[PDB]
This record gives structure tokens, C-alpha cells and sequence, in this order.
């Protein structure tokens, strides 16, 4: 159940060195997504592991010891915005290296944005249908409660 999780939670983090900030069990319940991809960003080329939590993206440079991964940032998903990137675009937003499989994130609190490529089409349309359906469900929950307090 909701339980097993946790602990699958805090396991997951236990893979995480340098960790900033509240922890897993406290802010997620479920990870909808992981995988690497390409993160171009103010200037900087660099392979990052990416985990989608409900609330939360991590990114992570990848590294008896348990740490496998070297934490590198978060973003609280209600401030995050997500724009399409067709391919062949290449602009200043990656460095001038052509995009392919790509698209783009902006840190609203941090007024941030930088370019993310997967290796393939496929993997690029699974993080923006799992990027969705982390905003669909964040949503319903929100307006659910919003609902009960309105009604």
C-alpha cells in the first residue's frame, strides 16, 4: 500500500548523495518517471538522470556504498512549465547544437529554463505524457480539495 512506498521512497533517496532539501516521504508518494537525458543549460552540456515524482523533478549527475547518483537539482512541479521543441531548432537555448527528441523546462520560482533531449522519439513522448500526467493528477487532487473547502 501507501506505506511500501514510503520505504521505497526513502530507499531511493538513500541512492541520492548530497541531497538539498525536505525529504522524499515528505512531499511524494509515487515515481511516475526515470531516465537519462541530455540537459543543456545556461551554457553547460551535461548527461543528467531525471526521477518525476508527483510534486517534485530531481536531476542527478550518475556517479558496501549505496550512492549511485549526485544530486544536482529540484523543482517543485507546481512552478514548472514544459514547451515542445520541434526538432532541428537550434537556437542560443541549446548552445547552438541542434535539438532532437527535445523540449524545454522553465523553473518559474528560479526564472530558469533549459533544454532537455532524449536519445529517441519514444522517450521523449513518455517524460511529456508522464510530465502531464503529473500536472493531471496534482490538479484534481487540488480542485478536489478546493472543492470540499468551497462547498
Amino acid at each position: 500500500g501507501e506505506f511500501e512506498k514510503l520505504e521505497a521512497l526513502e530507499q531511493l533517496q538513500s541512492h541520492i548523495e548530497g541531497w538539498e532539501g525536505s525529504n522524499l516521504t515528505d512531499i511524494c508518494t509515487q515515481l511516475l518517471l526515470q531516465g537519462t537525458l541530455l540537459k543543456i543549460s545556461a551554457g553547460n552540456i551535461q548527461e543528467r538522470a531525471f526521477f518525476l515524482f508527483d510534486n517534485l523533478l530531481v536531476y542527478c549527475k550518475r556517479k558496501i556504498n549505496g550512492s549511485l547518483y549526485i544530486f544536482r537539482g529540484r523543482i517543485n512541479t507546481e512552478v514548472m512549465e514544459v514547451e515542445n521543441v520541434e526538432d532541428g531548432t537550434a537556437d542560443y537555448h541549446s548552445n547552438g547544437y541542434t535539438v532532437t527528441n527535445g523540449w524545454k523546462i522553465h523553473n518559474t520560482a528560479k526564472n530558469k529554463w533549459f533544454v532537455c533531449m532524449a536519445k529517441t522519439a519514444e522517450e521523449k513522448q513518455k517524460w511529456l505524457d508522464a510530465i502531464i500526467r503529473e500536472r493531471e493528477q496534482r490538479e484534481s487532487l487540488k480542485l478536489g480539495m478546493e472543492r470540499d473547502a468551497y462547498v
